[PDB]
């Protein structure tokens, strides 16, 4: 597909089994989703955003289907306001910007 | 272009005769800059996003010119950590996303 930019990108993910919305985001290095529970080891980050840094829990190997594109990467979880899509899983969707 | 996103897609933009680096991000909604000087009045605003908030000071219909594309535009200007090109003037220079 193509996604214009007049509205923010946003696109229904499954994770965890759970069906989220998340905001396809260039800005972001890595994907940050709200409080949930995911399986297996974590460690904690922190990761500075406009606002100055959350801490997180960093879950690697995490499954992932985007708008319908499946994909595995690391999963930052905690006190985000937006589920976000960064990077590291955009690019496993062959996602581009264009113009 | 065609923009992979494999490194962070940073540009160079021209913004009062003067080169700056900024990231074309499809997760902002408006474009805000390092502290600079622009010429004009104006109006507050407050931005939001990981780790809280940041006051800027809005400046409309602003020449700046990025990765070559020439946009008119409002530019906010605060203590953002990164340069970040936003929905705003995305859709000036015709970016779309696409997979
Ligand atoms: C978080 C999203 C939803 C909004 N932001 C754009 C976003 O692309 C921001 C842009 C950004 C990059 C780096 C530092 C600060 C901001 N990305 C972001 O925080 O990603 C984090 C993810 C993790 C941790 C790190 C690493 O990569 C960067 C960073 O991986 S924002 O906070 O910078 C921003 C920008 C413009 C803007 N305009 C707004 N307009 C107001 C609503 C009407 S709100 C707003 C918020
Ligand atoms: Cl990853
Ligand atoms: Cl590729
Ligand atoms: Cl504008
Ligand atoms: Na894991």
């Amino acid at each position: 597909p193509q996604i214009t930019l007049w509205k923010r990108p946003l696109v229904t993910i499954k994770i965890g089994g759970q069906l989220k919305e998340a905001l396809l985001d260039t800005g972001a290095d890595d994907t940050v989703i709200e409080e949930m529970s995911l399986p297996g080891r974590w460690k904690p980050k922190m990761i500075g955003g406009i606002g100055g840094f959350i801490k997180v829990r960093q879950y690697d190997q995490i499954i992932i289907e985007i708008a319908g594109h499946k994909a595995i990467g690391t999963v930052l979880v905690g006190p985000t306001p937006v589920n976000i899509i960064g990077r590291n899983l955009l690019t496993q969707i062959g996602a581009t910007l264009n113009f």
